[PDB]
């Protein structure tokens, strides 16, 4: 699709098995979901953004869904606000920003 | 432009007669910028983004220039970890997300 911005660019994804709705984040470099339940290894990692630092749980090569098209990458679980589908997924979709 | 999200799509800005560059940043409501000396009256506020709270100086009806379009609207001023061009602005210079 074409999304405006007139309103929060939320698209529906799979993962893990499970539905959940996400921000498009093009001022996300990462992936990062609130807490879901992701089968496997997993390492911890600090990660910063406006107003401090989270500790997140870091998954490698998990598979998502993103409206409709697949991707395959570095997931990040933690107490985010929201969760964001950041550049390493939005690159693989072929999304784009236009003006 | 069309900008793809190989890397971070960060613009030339414009604003309060200095120049900056920012993010183009979808999953932003507001146009938050590092501390940067903008002219006039300003209201306190707290903001919430991965990590906790920021408070920041709210500043309305400012005119911006983002990558040669102009925009004007509300800027946020604080200890922001970048400067971020949020949907506030976006929706003005036509910017959409493709794929
Ligand atoms: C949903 C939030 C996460 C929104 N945010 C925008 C994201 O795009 C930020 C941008 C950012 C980029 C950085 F480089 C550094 C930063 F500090 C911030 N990015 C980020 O979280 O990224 C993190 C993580 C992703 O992976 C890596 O990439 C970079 C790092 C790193 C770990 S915001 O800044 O909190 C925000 C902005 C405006 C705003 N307006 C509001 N208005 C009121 C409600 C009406 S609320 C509000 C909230």
């Amino acid at each position: 699709p074409q999304i405006t911005l007139w309103q929060r660019p939320i698209v529906t994804i799979k993962v893990g098995g499970q539905l959940r709705e996400a921000l498009i984040d093009t001022g996300a470099d990462d992936t990062i979901l609130e807490e879901i339940n992701l089968p496997g290894r997993w390492k911890p990692k600090l990660i910063g953004g406006i107003g401090g630092f989270i500790k997140v749980r870091q998954y490698d090569q998990i598979p998502i869904e993103i409206c409709g098209h697949q991707a395959i990458g570095t997931v990040l679980v933690g107490p985010t606000p929201a969760n964001v589908i950041g550049r390493n997924m939005l690159t693989q979709i072929g999304c784009t920003l236009n003006f």
